């Protein structure tokens, strides 16, 4: 409530100190930014009411998002003023996706505060999950007054993107994989040089996925504490080189298939039900991630089907190496 107070007692328009930043720009963004806000209010209020029904509360919801947005932007620009050139500073304040993403993050903070949850706001504004992800950490770092709970909600939005949404078909993420650390750096990347967006994203994916396997292996593989490290390499080599297997799927599905897979090739019998059972106890686990996965185009099925009919058909050649006289070398633990 400490933040919602300044938002409820603050102005509807950009501050004088923020107007300075606008005045220090080669191309001045003042008019592009506000018209952008005005236009977007309309798509937000329409799509809002068409979800709760009739009575218009959305206008008040949007106006607080707009106040948070202008506040967070000012805070963000104050550090980017030393980091960015005169020309990068202006390329940023004129970049639309950066702005959409920032405003979307403001709007989600209020929506979630007033518990249509994420990822509603992305589709409302037609914003790709991978673009929105680029703003979150710097958004947190730029709003000192976020509640513990608000921070925690945003980090959960970040993690849903990394686990599934950025892997949806049409995600620019795949463009970036084929082509081959702040929000402003990541939005200033030119469309077409090693990409900072993909590299940070992957450094964080690996750290997240591994935290989830490590919990899952301590409970179920106390008898094979050496197997944990062997499983991560299959998981990591999968994500790096066989990335297509995540298209429209969930990080946790590739995890579970790997730990079952290695224990099969090591002649360690542990059936899928014993792990799918252990997986549910994870904080935000949901049973459909293992109850319905993709087998064939526009087809859904149980998880063991995916393991037998999708996972091995690409990776059978790579897995048997794990038991030969020449087993593949183990992957570095993400720091």
């Amino acid at each position: 409530q400490q933040l919602m107070m300044i938002l409820n007692s603050a102005s509807d328009q950009p501050s004088e100190n923020l107007i300075s930043y606008f005045n220090n720009c080669t191309v001045n963004p003042k008019e592009s930014i506000l018209k952008r806000v005005k236009d977007i209010g309309y798509i937000f209020k329409e799509k809002f009411a068409k979800a709760v029904g009739q009575g218009e509360i959305g206008s008040q919801r949007y106006k607080l998002g707009v106040r948070l947005y202008y506040r967070v932007m000012e805070s963000m620009l104050k550090s980017e003023e030393e980091r960015l050139s005169i020309q990068n500073f202006s390329k940023l304040l004129n970049d639309n996706i950066f702005h959409m993403s920032l405003l979307a993050c403001a709007l989600e903070v209020v929506m979630a505060t007033y518990s249509l949850s994420f990822p509603w706001i992305l589709n409302v504004l037609n914003l790709k999950a991978f673009d929105f992800y680029k703003v979150i950490e710097s958004f947190i770092k730029a709003e000192g007054n976020l509640t513990r709970e608000m921070i925690k909600h945003l980090e959960r939005c970040e993690h849903r993107i990394m686990e599934s949404l950025a892997w949806l078909s049409d995600s620019p993420l795949f463009d970036l994989i084929k082509q081959s650390h702040t929000a402003a750096d990541m939005y200033l990347e030119p469309v077409r040089k090693k990409s900072t967006s993909l590299s940070l994203f992957y450094k964080k994916v690996y750290r997240l996925a591994y935290l989830r396997l490590n919990t899952l292996c301590e409970r179920l593989l106390s008898e094979h504490p050496e197997l944990e490290h062997i499983i991560w390499t299959l998981f990591q080599h999968t994500l790096q080189n066989e990335y297509e297997l995540m298209r429209d799927r969930h990080l946790d599905q590739i995890m579970m298939c790997s730990m079952y897979g290695i224990c099969k090739v090591k002649n360690i019998d542990l059936k899928f039900k014993i792990i799918v059972t252990a997986y549910k106890d994870l904080p935000h686990a949901v049973q459909e991630t293992f109850k319905r996965v993709l087998i064939k185009e526009e087809e859904y099925d149980y998880i063991i089907v995916f393991y037998n009919s999708v996972f091995m058909q690409r990776l059978k050649t790579n897995i048997l190496q794990y038991a030969s006289t020449r087993p593949p070398t183990l992957a570095p633990i993400p720091h």
